[PDB]
């Protein structure tokens, strides 16, 4: 078992997690490029693999706490960059990728929290340091 | 920690919040101008950044409470203009933008309340006070 | 704080409210129109503003009481006209609008009410009157 | 008020109504004909009103119990036609459409019912008893 | 009133129905051929009825019990085949139509059971044994 | 009937199961190519049966355990293969067919788990063991 | 604003509108006769205006609906003739001119409609009631 | 209305419709023979109508199903003749004439059908039956 | 930024603009007039500039709203004159030339609008008043 | 009903089919000799049929998959030959005609696939093999 | 990657760029002298290079914002000058070509900008700043 | 299947592929020499084959990113030359031919890349390397 306070979105001022981090989902994709010849050994769909291109996205959750490492994300999004970002798997480890700052959201309500979500995608290539 | 009632939205008519404001939330977006060329190290989609759009949108709730700010939506709505709009964020600090009146609505039921959701988005740049 | 039982929808035949009225919603719109130059400051994006179409909509729902109005929103059905509607909002005043009776429908259960949903939409210029 | 038991739907042969009629819905629809000119006298979205083509759709829910009436929607499925259809308002009055009988569905479960969802839409011009 | 355990799905191989059948519905459906004539008596949108194409589908759900039957359907997926499928409905009658296997799908969880759902659509003419 | 802990998905390196397997489901699909001629006994539409492709799609959930097995879907996602994979059946059996790794996503809370989906898609021909 | 459904092709036999009049265009034309002489106070083209010769063209398309006005048409096209033929506009008034019946077509699929073009062209000096 | 399944295009061997039938459109021509002379009341373009050839040309889609009506029609095509054809409009009548077979093709895909277009034109003088 | 709500284009009868101007587009031209001597120094096109013919066009798009404006127009095309028209350009200004009305068109469709197209042509020497 | 995988086109080396054959389509063309005479019963077009010429043509799109019958199109291609090519229809039969290789060409994005398109036209007299 | 915001079309006056610039494009061309003498190693096309002229051509949109160098434009319209333009290349460098200004279109609805596309090519020997 | 990444077009300055080169296609073609005697089997169509003069067109996509490659296919623009390039197919190998640069274009908007088209022609014998 893996705790969940344990993977950690960071960002580059030298890495620092955000403060309000309630929840984060690093999201893989491929497109899944079909190569349906005629021929089939059964009429099934064959599919190619490696042609597909491949890709990450981070959504990130939680309160807004002030911190340099928020305040980045707002100096990310209006000085539009793509920089290095990185989010630990517990036992796996890091991923070390560079994103960007595709949509944040700050809210609140007449009771609650000052909330944000923060959502994030794939950028360049990938890494992982086991 | 921060609370959700500091983050505030404000009209100009000089800046006043609006009446209702139960729940209210900017979201920033960006489109994401996937520049996926054939070579990629291990076939991972690279993005470009600074290329994509950006943008803001707002989206407020309240019950509909008569003050001059909540007069100042209807007739920026029907006079449709694109004013400075200011929301604070606790720590961060104000936004400052322009935007328009996208789309504001007005509810009420047999016991409820007079309710209204006011939908904002982006209208030129942006700015931030820190 | 403004009652919910304040904010009233109305036919012409004279204007007199309707009888199921259990919620109603008058919700305006604006599309948005983007005018996204390659200059912007951050790389924000820029809006218009006044260029944009403006409407407005309004869902009410409720229990069939058969009342003369509402054999008048049948008859604005099947003659198919876009009369006059108004809509009070309690402390703001009415909008006093041209719509039309986009869709209605009643409904009925095996043990509940005759209950009957009616949404409109603009057609015209609309109005305020404080 | 009005009880829901009132309002019925029924099918011809001479009119009945049919066995299992759990929860029904008939939903009018206009397409809202977009007459937007240029000028406007604040930019408001202008309509149309009797241009747009008007529809009428019924959804009956209910518990497969055998009749002859329920036998019927079956044969004017099969043999697929489009009958005068009659749907009872409590205090407005009857319908008496020609519709068709679009989507019917049968549904059983390990524990529970025979039941049945009944969609229907218009197929000609309605009327109105009073 | 009817039994829900008494509508049964069923496969050939002579016809036994399935072993996990939680709950299943066939599904009726017609596209609604739009004749919609500039005449028309009141602007009401005039259908034609028989010349819409109808359909059927079968959804299924149950608990994988190892049957038979259900090593039918794995067989009719993978030798792709359209054979003929009977539903009864209870005191209507059976159905006994062709339909395909269009999607099959079988789930468990850590702590529940081997689960499927069995989605099928008409393939051919239908009947009723009434 | 049959438990919900048999059903397993296993990866090559010999054939091993993911750690954390939550919840998983082999979903099979076709397209159901319509072949709706003009004659047809009732106006039924006809399909045709083994015309259509079909295809399989995994979607396992789990929490993240390392184990050499979750390292190794890393190494697929990154490394771009489509290698064989297996899905046992708890009485039909095994299915052992070539899929690819299409998106995968690890997720994460204040509170709770490292917690990640896993979605696969068919990629070639598939098999039966019985 | 000016309903669609108010502007009508109508045939001699004495003027009635043919039955499927789905969507209908008349479309006036001139060749514009280019006198560009060498002197040209910036060498803008200049042209004539009234010695070209101008044109008349009626796009009618419609579902094939049997009607009098509608056989009638085909005798205009099988005995080819220039009769009349009479184009309201909506608050303008009628055209009256006299048009040929240039070509028409039927169509039908297997699941739609028998639905009709029916192109014409000017075949003589046209008219205007006001 | 009319439905499209009722316009039905028919080979001799004695006529009997082909298989595959999705689409059928049947389009006749004249090639409106201008008779401009220098007088003419407006200017306007004057016509002399009868003067035009006319024509007809027949263009059908459909899925390849093999019937003898399908091999007819290689046969004919093959065998270069000019046969009988007729074409039923739904509540006009057939027309019965003379084409050709100007131009067939047969198409299929990796996945979906053996379809074919069918493209007729006119030879000789046509008929109808009323 | 500049609205689009304020380019007007304006007949005489003294301007006023027309009713429906849905879209309009004034589309100026030259013809490029080639001067390729055999000598340029990397073997580039030269063109000469002032020698060609310039031009302009107006394809003004709305509904048909009767105006006084809007029969002017017709008077224009039957009585065919090269009035002057004028365009004005936001904050550029007017245009102030010799226009004809080379093509218009009126259309209507079984359920939307009187709709037209109207085409210019430059005529005449053009202006602008900034 | 016939599959589209079971239609195929094939090279000679002895028949087999190429390996990317995503979409196919044999398409034959006659060039319809225009033999109208002045007599003709209404002025209707003849056409004489036998004399026409009559065309073949293949479009083969598909996926790059090096296989010997498809290194075989390239040397068709550079050792430019019109040798034997083959084309099954599902319930008719073969073709066995001689064609070229008149275009073929290989793309390639920096995401997709190694794709392919061939096309061919007819080089002599075709056969059918029922 | 290179930000599209980055290259960038400028007048003369010392160059600026035009205001709206929404999308721009720089068309070079050859026309490609084909010497395909009898000989040729494989009957291949040979071209000879050098021999052909070659071209460039601005298209550039943008919406209507009042500008000197938007004024210049239409001043070098109507007083035709071929002057000398500019174009960034982000990392190459500016082009500074003279070209003419072959044709610029001012548009606007009656709910969007006053947009414009400007259209230019050639006129001379162009240049590299690298 | 085979990777669309594999496929690559590349200069010589030793060869490298150009750095935007989101999608590439080399086609080749020949213009079919028809060879049509008076006497053939059927009437079809004769062809001779290894007349026809045969050629090669490359059309690679991109965006600009600044490469000595890139700068060179300028060069080869400017100072126009027919050097050599080379193309592989994935499984295949490459071309290497010597084409030339018929026409490049550079383009970029206000919110997207500098991208470009590159589009070459054959211009001697072409090879293939197997």
């Amino acid at each position: 078992a893996q705790n969940g306070k344990d993977l950690l979105i960071k960002l580059d001022l030298q890495f620092e997690t955000i403060a309000g981090l309630r929840a984060t989902r690093i999201s893989f994709n491929a497109e899944t490029v079909d190569v349906t010849s005629l021929e089939s050994q059964g009429g099934w769909r064959e599919l190619l693999g490696g042609a597909g291109v491949r890709s990450a996205s981070i959504s990130g959750a939680g309160v807004f706490k002030d911190a340099d490492t928020d305040e980045r994300a707002r100096q990310i999004f209006f000085d539009g960059e793509v920089p290095e970002f990185q989010v630990i798997i517990p036992d796996f480890g890091i991923v070390q990728g560079p994103f960007m700052i595709t949509s944040i959201d700050y809210a609140g309500s007449h009771n609650g929290e000052a909330s944000y979500e923060l959502a994030m995608a794939s950028a360049g290539a990938l890494s992982f340091t086991a």
